[PDB]
């Protein structure tokens, strides 16, 4: 045996909930034609982004709760656009059955078997806020330490997220996971939010005692923080067990980070699942068809890395890319459309491989590799389904034995799957299993997810 893997089903980790995207700031529009693609190639990119059977099976959106009051640029409008004149004031909501394209957007994932809708906000409406503006970050006015002269936002806040909620479920398409911020570190020029995890902390614990009284059953996260280390410093503050005997930590379902200033390599403190809930190659370069050249921040093995050592090092449930398709030339997307023409990356290809057989509720399980040039993770479904991903990072073709341990069905079949610069996500022929063990090459610089049968 020239590189062992072992597999033990026994040695059983975190639970999955699964992966996707975003198409925030009006990119959902883009999928629906906006810059010229075909009936033909809309469809084909939902299949591509939604549908197990024939594409990558994504299982969570996460949209926008837009903060502007209008949809200029590339804005994400609010259902509350215009102050209501003061926080106890009767609020006034617009719902367009649309939310830039996010709501027919959710309705075709959803079609195609999407189970998981992330609603996120990256600010309150400007008039709840300290700063009085979306923009530039500023504070909830009657957070700790934020007053305002306008007085205490924190329930209107809180009121304005529960509607977004109840909009969407109305109108057939219910929300599963809520989110207040995105990245609260940062001062942009775009929608932004400021917030440290006592502050967040104390928005949580409002936030899921409306829900309760709402009789509203819905998934709670923070911090959407802008690394992981940045998302780490803010959980000591939602820990903190108040006057009342509770923590944020008692409200919150997901912690949730970002891959940008930081990479999820290690798990976070909280003993709730975590989610990567936002990661993309912001350079500007265009590497489309690149699984491996150099190591550049766009090919598709740094991808699977990310995703494969957020996983087995980070210990997360979830892996959420930033934008999933849109009109562009550079890596932000994991898929590019140029007018009237859809080209799928290695880094959708690297995500779909995961995605397409490591569906929601699978565990992660135990797997070894004997040598540093081939790294491995695996993980059983609860159907029984096996989905173990090897990255071969040899410049020539590994020779695997791979041993499943004790397991309740005995294996028959395996079936590979592989994505390299040659291939994008291959059905390969079935490898016969014989007790419990089997033999598979995987080529050069490459991706192989090797799915157990029955
Ligand atoms: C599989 O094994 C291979 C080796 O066989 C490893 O490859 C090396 O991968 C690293 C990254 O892990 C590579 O280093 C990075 O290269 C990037 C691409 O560089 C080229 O293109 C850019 C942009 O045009 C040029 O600027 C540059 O001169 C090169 O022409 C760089 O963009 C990266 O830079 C970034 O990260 C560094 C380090 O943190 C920062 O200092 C930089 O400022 C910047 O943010 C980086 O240098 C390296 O080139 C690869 N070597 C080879 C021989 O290919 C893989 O890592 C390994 N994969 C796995 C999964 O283990
Ligand atoms: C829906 O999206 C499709 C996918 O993008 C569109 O089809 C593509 O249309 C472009 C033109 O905009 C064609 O581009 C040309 O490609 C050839 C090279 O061709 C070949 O290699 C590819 C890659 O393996 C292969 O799939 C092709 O069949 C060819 O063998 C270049 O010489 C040209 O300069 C230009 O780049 C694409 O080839 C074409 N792809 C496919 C798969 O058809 C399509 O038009 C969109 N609309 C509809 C209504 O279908
Ligand atoms: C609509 O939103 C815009 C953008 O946030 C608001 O404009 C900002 O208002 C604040 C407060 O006066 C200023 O600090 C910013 O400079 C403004 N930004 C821009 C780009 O103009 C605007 O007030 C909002 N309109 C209403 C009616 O609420
Ligand atoms: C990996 O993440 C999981 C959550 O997905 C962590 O599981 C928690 O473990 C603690 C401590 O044993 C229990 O109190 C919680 O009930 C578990 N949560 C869930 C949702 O199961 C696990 O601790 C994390 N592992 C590491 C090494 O940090
Ligand atoms: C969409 O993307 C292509 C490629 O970047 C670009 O050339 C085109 O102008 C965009 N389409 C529009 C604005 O119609």
């Amino acid at each position: 045996v020239e590189f062992q893997i072992n597999v033990d089903l026994q040695a059983r980790y975190q639970s999955v909930d699964g992966f996707g995207c975003s198409q925030a700031f009006q990119r959902a529009e883009d999928i629906f034609g906006k810059y010229g693609l075909s009936p033909k190639n809309q469809s084909y990119v939902l299949d591509l982004m939604y549908s197990e059977e024939r594409g990558a099976g994504f299982t969570i959106l996460r949209n926008g709760i837009g903060s502007s009051n209008s949809s200029t640029s590339n804005l994400m409008n609010s259902i509350e656009p215009f102050s209501p004149g003061s926080p106890s004031s009767t609020p006034n909501y617009t719902w367009d059955h649309y939310n830039s394209g996010q709501f027919p957007l959710s309705q075709q994932a959803r079609a195609r078997g999407l189970p998981y809708i992330y609603a996120d906000a990256w600010s309150a409406p400007g008039y709840m806020k300290t700063n009085q503006d979306e923009n530039w970050s500023g504070f909830l006015c009657g957070i700790e330490g934020e007053t305002c002269p306008s007085g205490d936002w924190r329930q209107a806040y809180a009121d304005y997220l529960v509607q977004y909620v109840k909009f969407y479920a109305e109108s057939g398409v219910p929300v599963t996971h809520l989110g207040f911020l995105n990245e609260p570190q940062e001062v942009v020029s775009y929608a932004s939010m400021g917030s440290n995890g006592t502050q967040a902390a104390e928005f949580v614990k409002i936030l899921g005692q409306t829900l309760e009284r709402e009789g509203i059953d819905i998934e709670l996260t923070c911090c959407d923080g802008v690394g992981w280390s940045e998302q780490e410093a803010m959980i000591p503050g939602l820990q903190v067990v108040g006057p009342d005997g509770k923590s944020a930590e008692d409200y919150l379902s997901v912690v949730t980070g970002h891959g940008y200033s930081s990479a999820p390599t290690f798990p976070l403190s909280t003993k709730r699942r975590t989610w990567l809930t936002e990661w993309t190659d912001l350079s500007g370069a265009f590497t489309p068809y690149t699984f491996f050249a150099d190591g550049g921040a766009g090919e598709g093995m740094t991808w699977a890395n990310h995703i494969q050592t957020a996983f087995v090092n980070a210990n997360v449930s979830a892996f959420i890319y930033w934008i999933g398709a849109e009109n562009s030339t550079t890596n932000s997307g994991m898929i590019n459309l140029i007018n009237d023409e859809v080209i799928p990356s290695k880094r959708f290809w690297s995500m779909a491989s995961f995605s397409k057989f490591v569906r929601p509720n699978a565990q992660r399980v135990k797997a070894t590799s004997s040598d540093a040039s081939v790294t491995v993770s695996a993980f059983e479904n609860t159907n029984g389904v096996v989905a173990i991903q090897v990255i071969n990072n040899g410049t020539s073709a590994a020779s695997l034995t791979i041993d499943l341990g004790k397991t309740h069905k005995e294996v028959k079949k395996v079936v590979p799957w592989v994505t390299s610069n040659d291939y994008d996500l291959e059905e390969m022929s079935e490898i016969d299993v014989k007790h419990n063990s089997f033999l598979a090459s995987v080529p050069a610089r490459s991706l192989t997810s090797f799915v157990t049968e029955c």
